[PDB]
């Protein structure tokens, strides 16, 4: 198996790079992971669609090759972060520029989600896009707060029942992905 993790976040000390990183673990060699490095991406526009962007083929081949995708980001003032939203919006483009109503590489594309905050409203978003943009979502994502020790340590600490959903959740992608 492939997994890709995308992080919605380019710091190091990321609180969701820190989930996805446990996430890598708990699912050890069930599976192999890799994350995406998409630092630098052109600024999403159609007039720029008849040129070739290397960044963006890069990212194009990774979700092609990978069997699954898994996404630890974080909420910006309820939304998806901004650099995560341009990724999809080039990932979401028809994969030939002679049928713009063809399939991209996210076509049925296995995906779930989980993030690092505290909100209520954290999913919503991505619960509402990720299958528009023609992917297959498994719907059992984890929300975890950040531990007031974290302010000052720099390092999350997640409960063994968030830390059950996290484990149940890279269960219920590899299902997914077995069937």
């Amino acid at each position: 198996k492939r997994i890709l993790f995308i992080v919605g976040s380019f710091s190091e000390g990321s609180f969701n790079r820190q989930l996805a990183k446990k996430a890598e673990t708990i699912i050890g060699d069930r599976a192999q992971v890799s994350y995406l490095s998409y630092d630098r991406v052109p600024f999403f526009n159609q007039d720029l669609e008849t040129s070739v962007h290397p960044e963006v083929a890069h990212a194009r081949e990774e979700v092609q090759e990978a069997d699954a995708i898994w996404i630890f980001s974080p909420v910006y003032n309820y939304a998806i972060p901004g650099p995560v939203k341009n990724l999809l919006d080039w990932l979401s483009r028809s994969l030939d520029l002679s049928d713009p109503t063809g399939p991209s590489v996210l076509q049925d594309k296995i995906v779930t989600v989980s993030s690092v905050a505290n909100g209520a409203e954290v999913f919503e978003d991505y619960r509402s896009l990720l299958p528009f943009i023609r992917m297959h979502l498994v719907d059992q994502l984890t929300g975890v707060p950040i531990n007031s020790e974290a302010w000052s340590t720099g390092i999350l600490k997640v409960s063994a029942e968030k830390l059950a959903e996290l484990s149940a959740q890279a269960d219920a992608l590899l299902s997914a992905i077995e069937n």
